């Protein structure tokens, strides 16, 4: 601090840097990917071992987040879907973060059924707050990947658990826009 602003300007220029491609469903792989890409974004945000943190206050969701979607990730909080935009907000950013239902250990995003459009999220990261409004909510198949991608000149986060509880043939996207205060 502030060497907390050289890591917000390297992770928005990874946002920036960050070519579209396939993203495949978070729970297709369980393992660690082992790339040298991969290992790159495990340099982004980097300074505590927690990337960053949401709270969702109408569901009592208060999580840390970490890179990556492997298994172990997920039993720990939230894991950030590797392929999508770091979570620092900004334009032409859509980041994509993940959270199991039924773990039953822990409540992750057991809930996220029940947030509605208008509903309000918080992701906070490197001394900065992101308020985000839900204006998205969307059941899809597992290789339904196509509403995860950028979206130009759009700050938009996806929040994304299985469903239906306990069965999992699909999958529950909430997606909130970037909102100043
Ligand atoms: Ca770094
Ligand atoms: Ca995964």
């Amino acid at each position: 601090p502030e060497t907390i602003a050289k890591e917000r300007a390297s992770a928005e220029t990874y946002n920036n840097n960050l070519e579209s491609a396939p993203i495949l469903d978070p729970w297709l792989e369980s393992q660690r990917p082992d790339t040298p890409q991969y290992q790159a974004y495990l340099h982004e945000m980097d300074i505590d071992p927690v990337m960053a943190r949401i709270v969702i206050p109408s569901i009592h969701v208060s999580l840390p987040i970490y890179h990556g979607t492997d298994s172990r990730t997920l039993t720990e909080g939230v894991g950030h879907l590797f392929g999508t935009s770091l979570p620092v907000g900004g334009p032409s950013t859509h980041s994509v973060l993940t959270g199991h239902t039924g773990l039953s250990t822990a409540t992750m995003f057991d809930n996220l059924n029940q947030l509605k459009k208008g509903d309000v999220f918080y992701v906070s990261s490197l001394g900065q707050t992101l308020k985000y409004e839900v204006n998205d909510i969307t059941v899809v198949k597992p290789e339904e990947t196509d509403s995860l991608r950028k979206v130009p000149g759009r700050d938009l986060v996806t929040l994304i658990t299985c469903t239906p509880y306990g069965v999992n043939s699909h999958r529950l996207l909430v997606t909130g826009e970037r909102v100043p205060m």
